[PDB]
């Protein structure tokens, strides 16, 4: 069993509509939807769903942000997977992965698991 995840609570629709108002009003910024990978029971829950990421910053940056929001351990290693099972280099910009990666509702997608569950996997 698992908590229904964002795409099951929120209709294709109305996630289509979420993403082009909020393109409209922040055009410089990524949407991206940041959740718990399946199964991981580690690493805490995000308080939140739905993010902006200013759209210049490489996906290193973005880590970063996350690791902090999550209040991690500096020793405890993740994984941030795409679309949402790829691996991203963290040299790469965000804008090239959401052009690359976005799903077809606008946003992208990402979720995070331990090394240790990753590892075991």
């Amino acid at each position: 069993p698992s908590e229904k995840t964002f795409k099951q609570r929120r209709t294709f629709e109305q996630r289509v509509e979420d993403v082009r108002l909020i393109r409209e009003q922040h055009p410089t910024k990524i949407p991206v939807i940041i959740e718990r990978y399946k199964g991981e029971k580690q690493l805490p829950v995000l308080d939140k769903t739905k993010f902006l990421v200013p759209d210049h910053v490489n996906m290193s940056e973005l880590i970063k942000i996350i690791r902090r929001r999550l209040q991690l351990n500096a020793n405890q290693a993740f994984f941030l997977l795409v679309n949402g099972h790829s691996m991203v280099s963290v040299s790469t910009p965000i804008s090239e992965v959401y052009e690359s990666e976005k799903d077809e509702d606008g946003f992208l997608y990402m979720v995070y698991a331990s090394q240790e569950t990753f590892g075991m996997k």
